Order: structure tokens, then sequence, then C-alpha cells
């Protein structure tokens, strides 16, 4: 009854393997492991200010390439983004080098296009994205609706990952940001136009296929989860952010903010917490390569524990460890990085969501967490 669409996923693990085999680093890492755990070091290398992990390197990219905008248009590949509120489409008027690569939306070829022209300009540290609002018939799966999206005329802002990747535009799955426009998120707008039952969407990430995920819009398909579904109300009005008592074994954090984000390939930890976490854990950071390594046989590998008033959630090693056994006997990288926010926060990315079926409820302003069903 509810619309469920399938999408492809590109993660850090994918991008890293590319880098390793592109430059034949099959034995730089292998030797770097056998050394930085020898005890010679007297302290394992977890990174430096010089050699660190950037969140952009662990950017989880979900491809949905069968959506439409307008009548006579090229197809557009969008990426899901729970941190954005709007739909962003590269205009045919965009003259940047990144746009020349992508499929561009020509409003003059669309029979159902209504001009808005409300300018949207953002100033990112990575550059500048510029454009204006446009209304047209947008189609996702078996759902269509007149929607105000953004025609981008300048893609320099996020171009680093833009020309690198293969997607054309962005599909917002976050909360309305009035600094950009008064337009509602496409999932909300579908509810506004009574095309879906409720203004919510769910993420089912198949634990055994990290290249695949499923987005369901409008309702909660019971089959996706087992056990009790727990709701955690949001502590923010712009993010899918909740408060959980977060601890790993003996080290503990209280009332920490936690963001659920499919667009992150990892569990991000506060840097200071991550350090006390990984002391003498036979886990090292490969120098000048953006990932931590350990032999997957590791006995002392910790389990994340997130506690709230209504539920408790655990992330065992099984979920943040991805086998790089192809690069050498025993090894596996960790989908865990260090990231500092003004307030101590965790990003509950892909690994958390591989274990837990996640519900994003606009109407109830909360995140619903349930143990995903592994069997179909």
């Amino acid at each position: 009854e509810h619309l469920t669409i399938g999408f492809k996923v590109e993660n850090a693990h994918d991008r890293i393997l590319k880098t390793i085999k592109t430059h034949k680093l099959k034995n730089y890492i292998k030797e770097s492991v056998n050394f930085l755990n020898s005890g010679l070091t007297k302290t394992n290398y977890l990174g430096s200010s010089n050699d660190n992990i950037e969140l952009v390197d662990f950017q989880n990219i979900m491809f949905y390439g069968d959506a439409e905008v307008g009548d006579n248009q090229q197809p557009f590949t969008f990426i899901l983004d729970t941190g954005s509120a709007n739909l962003w489409v590269p205009s045919v008027k965009c003259t940047t080098a990144g746009c020349l690569t992508k499929h561009l939306y020509d409003s003059s070829k669309s029979r159902t296009y209504e001009k808005d022209g409300t300018k949207v300009e953002m100033n990112y540290v990575s550059g500048t994205v510029s454009g204006f609002f446009s209304k047209d018939l947008v189609t996702v799966g078996n759902l269509s609706l007149p929607y105000k999206f953004i025609e981008v005329i300048d893609t320099n802002g996020f171009e680093p990952t833009y020309t690198a990747s293969t997607f054309d535009g962005i599909l917002g799955l976050g909360w309305k940001d009035l600094s950009i426009g008064s337009v509602d998120p496409i999932v909300v707008e579908l509810k506004n136009q009574n095309k879906i039952e409720n203004a919510l969407f769910t993420f089912y990430l198949p634990v055994h296929d990290k290249h695949t995920g499923f987005l369901t819009i409008g309702g909660i398909e019971e089959r996706f989860y087992e056990g009790p579904l727990t709701y955690e109300k949001l502590n923010h009005d712009l993010y899918w952010q909740i408060t959980l008592d977060a601890h790993v074994g003996n080290i503990m954090l209280e009332k920490a903010n936690c963001i659920v984000d499919s667009g992150t390939s990892a569990i991000t930890v506060p840097t200071d917490f991550l350090n006390k976490m990984l002391q003498n854990l036979d886990v090292i950071k490969v120098p000048f390569l953006p990932f931590y390594v350990t032999l997957c046989n590791n006995s002392k590998l910790p389990t994340f524990e997130f506690t709230s008033e209504n539920g408790k959630y655990t992330l065992e090693p099984e979920y943040y460890l991805q086998h790089i056994e192809d690069v050498g006997p025993g090894l596996c990288m960790l989908n865990i990085i260090g990231l500092d926010f003004p307030v101590p926060t965790f990003i509950l990315g892909d690994p958390f969501m591989r274990k837990y079926f996640t519900v994003f409820d606009y109407d109830n302003h909360s995140v619903g967490i349930a143990l995903a069903k592994k069997n179909l």
C-alpha cells in the first residue's frame, strides 16, 4: 500500500578499496598493521591533527536514479539526504564544469512548468550554490505531485563530491529550513496533498547488502521489523536528532545528542571519547589513509550502547566492521570516525541503520527505532 523504492549505496568502504587498488596499496597497509601493534610504539597510532579523518570521506551516497521532473526531460539521478529539506535540480542554465557532466533540467521543454524565480543563494565553505525555485510535476515511484524544487545555476558549492560522484540532484528528507524557503519537504508535501497516509518515511537497510537500501514513504510496513518499535522524540527542529545516554563499556557519556543519518557511512564519535575508547585495542589508523584497521578476529572490540528513557540500543562489532580480507589475512576496517560538534553528538549512520529499522515521523516529531528483520 505504501510506496517503497530501492536505491543503490556507495560508502567509504567502496571508495577506500578503489583507492587501495588504484595505487596498489595492498601491502602498505598490511605492513603498517604488523608494526603499529608490535608494542614497540608503546601507544597505538589513532591519528594526528596532520593525519585525520574527514567526515566527507565517510559520506554515504544513496543513489535513486528513476525519478522524474517535468514532461520531456532527461532522467535524473537523485541522492537521499536527511539533512536537506529541498529538492535540488541542476538547471540547463548551469554553466559550471560539474553541470556539463550531469543531466540538466530544461523548464522550457516541460508542459507543466510554473515559474517561481525566488532566488536561493548559499555560501558554503566548500563554495557557492546558487539558483531559484521552480514548480513542476515531480515523480517518485508511483507518486506524482506539483512541487517547488530548486533550479541550480551554480554547483561550485558541493562540486568536490559532485563531479566525483554520478548523481544529478538531491532529494531532501530533512526538516524545512526557513533560511532557504518556506517550501515543505517533499514527504510533507505529499501528505499535504493527501497522496500518502502519514507524513513519515522509513529506512530499511539490508544488513547483508550494504550497497542497497529501501525507502518507504507514507507508512510503516510491519514486515520490515520485529520486536517493539520505540519512538524517541526530537530535541531539535532542523535535524533528525535525539538524546540518548551513550556509553561504550566502562567509558560513558550522558544525555548526548544523536543524529540518525543514512548519508553517513559510519558511527561518528566525539574525538576525546573515541580516543579513550581505542586505547590499546589493537586498532590503528593507517597513516595518510582515511580509515582505522583491526584484524576482524579481535577479541576486545567494543559494543556501542545507547540508552534512552523508553529504549536501549546496542551496536555490536558485527555492524561497524567491514571485511577487507581481500587486502590481507584477518583485516577489517572500522566504519567509525571521530567528529567534534559544539555539543557532544554522535552520528548514527549506516552501520546503526543496518541493524535498526528507522522511522522518520514528521507528524510526531520523532525518530522510531526498531530491530530490523534480517530474514527477508
